[PDB]
């Protein structure tokens, strides 16, 4: 087996347009939620969101192409440029056949499938776009990151909700793994700010109707009532490790462990006591030889949503027993919203600068403790911590679990 | 490293509503495309397709719990409920944690999408169903699948257009292989006939636009025009192969080689030359440690287009060299149409059973040979031949391309 490290990130989220600027206001408890703009708020029982600030694609594509793509794919592309540059790593004809990619999306295009199906049934099939099918499918942000940077390797796209990022790396990672490529482009976008899924997840009574953007998204807080949707990107390079250092690239740390599990409990709730969850936990902390005592610091899946927050701790108790009281605990959804199939992207690349920083960003917005969720969750003020090996969760739903586990290097 | 091997299959599709009535009509070259029935031809400037015939999705699902899913996963789940049933593996505690879920598709719920979107419209968002998100997600065959059988294991789902199903077969090959489950439900599932998929295929230029069902499709032939839009699912059981020997399992064959690659080319038109397809046959008989003349029969992708047919056969050019004339290849997408990202699941499945026969079933409609795909494509008639080592390639739109090989045992 291959060891494998990172040598790059790259983000766009609502509290950043580049991974630093958002760890950096991460640090300092920056909210990302506020008043819907993408969408009109009078017309939705949702009035709140998570966007990206003044986030513009004409930084990093030709008006031309970017029309030819879907804003999920313009947040993979910006935040694989990023990551890409961040790494130093050369693609040319000598290894492109070594670099693949590897990143996912939860639903894709969706803002371009209500844009076409609105042209067909206005103005017939022959006006659908010939770029319609690309643009919508989840698939495109590998195929349009493999094109712009001559990546020849595998590429894939894991589509699994919100493990959607999380799985998509530890895929990657197990390639690099296995011998079968150098490095991977791999993480996962999201841009599920649109009507048809608002109203979706509000139907499903999944998101919350609390308006406030102060207090609506309070991940462990006694008082959350659902989601806040957000969207953005988060893209890491993987790199085989001595691959990593016969070029001398800076890395961030290693990445040492990728548990995945199911629920096969239900198709959106997730199951009872986070059965499923502490499974992923352990099976990615025994991939990397780990015991649970080495575990300092956990980004949590933390949705704000009475069952995932609740189950997520007793999985952490059950995986972590006691030393589940002494490790620290912090849902950065808390700041960026729940971003869905890009959340393990960005939660893995503020895991990673936890190491590097030796602080650990806050759970903001957690004013009334509960008596399920009494761990220790950073609460409202970041934590000067000797951070040396972390986890990053993601229990989406459909019953997809998925832990990745980082370590100093 | 651990050997991985099929203990059961499962499909339905144009050919027939099970995989075994499907391998017989095969082998007796039975054209599944017919004039359309799901939409109306009248309306569309595509008259033909390759749809299931008379299957009912009440032998498998109460009809209250079909509506809470898209036809696509009725193929999911009818197909693996087929192949578990086929594998006799049992699912219990004693071993659920090792059993997972890999299955695949390329566009998922599009007909829920567009049902659910006219409502939007219509009705208002209120009006949109609780089930909608998870409806149309592509990951929703693995998340009810996971639940129908109680597989804990790894429940994910790629999505790599016409490589779906080979992608996700070939990633749970390597779960199995190194020690992550004992057995995996894996393979593709896709309804695509919907008046937008026909739309933006349409747009695209991809499709042949000849209404006869008897010419239409004919991969390799000289006067191919595009490919005919097929449904379905295949999925098959692997299993670790000791676990399969201590239940005494029937086995198939053994799974053997993956191989993945990027053309790093362009979104939806393959590379020049087969460039990308031959490094993932490659990759894959490197895989499985055999050289190219080992290499008996090929299911090839050959679906009916220029480009494809011509470059696939160019890519086996290079790859097996004086070899390439010696073996047999086969398109059997000249009878199912081209079932997107089902295609690969059901094509493994075709390329098992002809190791079991020892029969090739033929590419149908091969009438003028082609300057350029001049190779044995084993026309219009099935052939018998000793077939030992198999290969089935998937070199799907935006430059995803997969191979699998499969050898007896």
């Amino acid at each position: 087996k291959r060891r494998v490290v990172v040598t790059g990130i790259g983000a766009v989220t609502p509290i950043g347009n580049d991974a630093e600027t958002s760890w950096e206001n991460a640090k300092k408890g920056v909210n990302g939620v506020a008043k819907m703009t993408r969408l009109n708020p009078d017309d939705f029982p949702v009035k709140i969101a998570a966007e990206l600030k003044d986030f513009d694609v004409e930084k990093y594509l030709e008006k031309k192409e970017a029309r030819k793509m879907d804003r999920f794919t313009h947040y993979a592309i910006a935040s694989a440029e990023m990551a890409v540059q961040d790494s130093g790593l050369v693609i040319d004809d000598s290894n492109a056949n070594r670099v693949g990619v590897w990143i996912g999306s939860g639903i894709g295009g969706m803002e371009t499938f209500e844009t076409q199906y609105e042209i067909f049934l206005n103005r017939g099939h022959r006006r659908v776009s010939p770029f319609f099918v690309p643009m919508m499918i989840p698939d495109m942000g590998s195929g349009q990151v493999s094109i712009r940077f001559g990546a020849k390797g595998i590429n894939s796209t894991t589509v699994t909700a919100c493990a959607t990022a999380t799985n998509s790396i530890g895929d990657a990672f197990k390639v690099i793994e296995r011998g079968d490529a150098d490095a991977m482009i791999t993480g996962g976008a999201e841009a599920p700010i649109t009507k048809m899924s608002l109203a979706g997840f509000t139907a499903n009574k999944a998101l919350s109707l609390n308006p406030d953007p102060e207090t609506a998204c309070r991940p462990f807080d006694k008082d959350r009532d659902g989601f806040i949707i957000g969207e953005g990107a988060g893209i890491v390079i993987l790199e085989e490790y001595e691959h990593a250092k016969a070029r001398g690239a800076k890395i961030y740390a290693e990445i040492v462990g990728y548990g995945a599990t199911g629920d096969a409990y239900h198709i959106t709730a997730p199951a009872p006591n986070g059965e499923g969850a502490a499974r992923a936990m352990k099976m990615a902390i025994d991939d990397a030889g780990l015991t649970p005592d080495k575990v300092d610091y956990i980004n949590a899946h933390g949705t704000s949503t009475p069952y995932n927050d609740e189950y997520e701790t007793q999985a952490i108790k059950t995986v972590f027993g006691d030393h589940a009281k002494k490790l620290a605990i912090s849902s950065t959804k808390s700041m960026t919203g729940h971003t869905l199939g890009a959340s393990g992207g960005i939660e893995a690349i503020f895991a990673l600068l936890t190491i590097r920083d030796n602080i650990i960003a806050p759970t903001i917005h957690l004013k009334n403790q509960d008596e399920v969720c009494d761990l220790d969750y950073v609460p409202n003020e970041a934590r000067e911590a000797n951070v040396n090996v972390v986890i990053s969760n993601s229990f989406g739903f459909g019953g997809h679990n998925a832990t990745l586990v980082f370590k100093r290097i």
